[PDB]
């Protein structure tokens, strides 16, 4: 659409920060459910200043909403500095968005003396902060928008020409299957974050289980016959009751998925802290739900522990070495986790997962993509046991005897030997042998070392090694 094109800003800080605070700034000074404002482009163009009450919800709505998050704002407190939250708010709009502009907010409670020199302070720090992070270089500007307090603008058109100057390249794609994510609600008011549209169209409410049809729809000026992804407009739909959901999911039918466990790809946050420790619960916020699952890592194999990196896919053929943590600091190139949570949580197919660090550094950890959602509430008795996690279990033995040319004597395995009777076992020589409280072992071919080496020599280390490969989930296993 050559007039009116769109592009949403997520607005970052502390939960008493002044966010909230500036939006109405921006959108009241526009040009004259969420607030906005517009301007020319010299490539109309309207920018929704994505919001919410405090956090967790500004959280949950920023992951499931990357994909349509363009560019992350970051508003600070010239006085309390860089508050807790507005670390967290850091990070995680490094994952998402792909630049930021941070903005000093409340710069009217510095005395005009010791001001514009201790909001270099800031500026200095910022800056630097930064330097360890993807908004590297994010530009920074002073503004105090309510000079006064609660009761009782600056500069605030300057903070207008910056953000329509990172607010440069967008694309958008309307292929996938629609998700709309409300924030006004009988009429639905919000952003489309997967997909396209038209008038008749069918649209499902997985929280009042139903699919209602699309009457009509109205954006600014009224017209619309289909939107696409990025936009914000409001489907008209049947007179249900406009209560039940004042914020929440929209889209196709049968589009999302509820599910009980996932197979994700997971990726440490650097700033963290501490290990990844296979079975370690965690805090996990998948797309628009923060649902409390555990976790289970594992990762390629040798051969191709460099293979490229498919974000998108998963090669359930091949199969993957279990780990108990993740492999930091050669390495892979990326590794994954069968997730298993406690709630039967619900959303989209490859949506961005993320959560982590429950306890009573910062809080944040990893952050992955959902490549296979289960759906059964028996996973364990259906697709589970039929995975490949190779779990390689060894064990070490010595030789003593030889019997024969074919044959040799071994005492060790801390025992059953009627289960393991055949495995291929080899001597600390090079050798290869079939093991045949006691032992039994064989050997095609024995070598010409440990023939000439009761018994003789006194056994220089005659060891029996064996490596067996076991998977995860099947009774008992073999090895090649
Ligand atoms: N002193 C002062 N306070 C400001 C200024 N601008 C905003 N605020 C404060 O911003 C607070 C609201 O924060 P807000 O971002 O709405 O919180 P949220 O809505 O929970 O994110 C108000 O209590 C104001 O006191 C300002 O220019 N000077």
């Amino acid at each position: 659409a050559g007039r009116r094109v769109n592009v949403n800003v997520g607005v970052l800080g502390h939960i008493d920060s002044g966010k909230t605070a500036l939006a109405r700034a921006l959108s009241t000074t526009a040009s004259t459910g969420f607030s906005c404002f517009s301007v020319p482009l010299p490539a109309l163009l309207q920018v929704t200043l994505v919001d919410c009450p405090g956090h967790a919800s500004l959280i949950r709505t920023i992951i499931g909403g990357a994909q349509i998050i363009d560019l992350m704002m970051l508003v600070i407190d010239v006085t309390k500095g860089m508050q807790t939250q507005s670390a967290e708010c850091l990070v995680i709009g490094q994952i998402a968005c792909q630049k930021l502009v941070v903005v000093l907010n409340k710069i009217d409670l510095l005395p005009e003396g010791k001001r514009q020199a201790a909001i270099d302070k800031m500026t200095k720090k910022m800056q630097k902060t930064l330097e360890n992070t993807k908004f590297r270089g994010a530009p920074i500007i002073p503004v105090a928008a309510k000079p006064g307090g609660p009761e009782a603008p600056q500069g605030i058109p300057e903070l207008i020409e910056l953000l329509t100057s990172q607010i440069s390249i967008p694309t958008r794609d309307p292929s996938g299957p629609f998700l709309m994510s409300v924030d006004h609600c009988t009429v639905m008011t919000g952003t489309i974050l997967s997909g396209s549209i038209s008038l008749g169209d069918s649209v499902e409410i997985p929280a009042l289980k139903v699919v209602k049809k699309v009457k009509s729809m109205q954006m600014f000026h009224m017209p619309i016959t289909s939107a696409m992804q990025g936009d914000r407009l409001g489907i008209c739909v049947t007179q249900f009751d406009p209560k039940l959901l004042e914020r929440g999911l929209v889209c196709a039918p049968e589009s999302l998925h509820t599910v009980h466990a996932a197979l994700i790809s997971v990726e440490k946050i650097p700033y963290f802290r501490g290990p990844l420790q296979t079975k370690a619960k965690f805090h996990i916020t998948v797309g628009h739900e923060t649902v409390m699952g555990r976790l289970m890592f594992f990762s390629p194999a040798p051969d191709n522990f460099d293979q490229e990196p498919i974000l998108d896919s998963f090669n359930f053929s091949q199969e993957y070495l279990f780990q108990e943590q993740y492999l930091s600091k050669h390495c892979p190139r990326q590794q994954w986790a069968l997730v298993e949570f406690e709630k039967p949580v619900t959303c989209p197919r490859l949506c961005l997962v993320i959560g982590s660090r429950l306890d009573a550094t910062c809080r944040l950890a990893f952050h992955g993509i959902l490549l296979h959602g289960l759906e059964d509430r028996n996973y364990a008795d259906s697709f589970l046991p039929r995975l490949k996690v190779y779990k390689l279990k060894h064990k070490h033995g010595l030789v003593e005897r030889a019997m024969d040319d074919y044959s040799v004597i071994g005492r060790s395995l801390f025992t059953n030997i009627q289960l393991f009777v055949g495995l291929k076992v080899h001597l600390s020589t090079g050798e290869l042998g079939i093991i045949d409280g006691k032992f039994k072992i064989h050997i095609p071919g024995l070598s010409p070392e440990s023939k000439k080496i009761s018994a003789e020599r006194s056994e220089p280390s005659q060891h029996v090694v064996l490596s067996l490969t076991f998977k995860r989930y099947v009774f008992d296993t073999h090895k090649r």
